[PDB]
């Protein structure tokens, strides 16, 4: 069940979907997200991902195979993502984070970023 | 073994950071080791040059955990740590840390880690 499957499948079906129906399905009600100093609660995260999942932007995912930790309920990796928007220079961005399982949904996630995204 | 990685990268942190031993390196780190930081690719000879200068320089540490976050697998550890550094009249400055650590018989062979304000724009270490 948890498993770096299961985190790499919410990459994919989430965030490169921009299909912000599956935040609820990947990520528990009382979810919190800890990135780059910032803290978001649940409401807060899926808010801010479907306002994004809106616009024309547009995500792409690199992992780094040979980084991941897969322990019972939790996960850890690193990946880059890939961010395009109508005819700008995309950005790419190093993300090395941990996730923390409750029932088979995300429960918490610590990640920090290079460089970081507050100003991509 | 190969579930001690918490309890080594601790000690590692104790002994060898905040103690600013840099004879220890060797010791904690396997000789082909690789590190991944903010951009940053050191293999063990380059780590150690840099680290032995950081240690040599007025820097202090102060080294926290956060306990709910560590992932532990054969061999492996993820963390989330805050590192503080100071130099003497100097502001302190507590970067927060995100890292992977596999291990090779004990010793540390690869990090992968990001920090958020980037160590590489602190003053007290912009010269590594």
């Amino acid at each position: 069940m948890v498993s770096i499957a299961l985190l790499r499948e919410m990459f994919e079906k989430m965030v490169v979907a921009k299909n912000a129906e599956l935040i609820g399905h990947y990520y528990d009600p009382d979810f919190v997200m800890y990135s780059d100093g910032l803290r978001q609660e649940f409401a807060e995260f899926s808010e801010g991902h479907r306002k994004i999942y809106a616009s024309a932007i547009s995500y792409a995912i690199e992992y780094d195979e040979d980084a991941w930790v897969q322990a019972p309920d939790r996960v850890a990796g690193r990946v880059w993502i890939t961010t395009s928007r109508p005819g700008e220079k995309p950005t790419r961005i190093e993300v090395i984070l941990i996730a923390a399982y409750r029932d088979g949904r995300i429960h918490r996630i610590w990640e920090t970023t290079w460089p970081s995204w507050r100003n991509v």
